């Protein structure tokens, strides 16, 4: 995921924002978090 | 996670801010990401 990019996890909701970019995929609640 | 907070994924440094508080726990590379 790229920097600043916001993800957002349809299960509880829970928003985060990418301050450093990294290659792994972001998982919240079991699930992959979608991309805003 | 509470609104604000900085985890980091050990696995890949990526590095996130939780923008809206949710109950679910952030995981990324399969693990369960750090508390900065
Ligand atoms: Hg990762
Ligand atoms: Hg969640």
């Amino acid at each position: 995921a790229n920097e600043g990019d916001v993800y957002k996890c349809e299960l509880c909701g829970q928003v985060v924002k990418v301050l450093e970019e990294g290659g792994g995929t972001l998982v919240c609640c079991g699930e992959d978090m979608v991309k805003q």
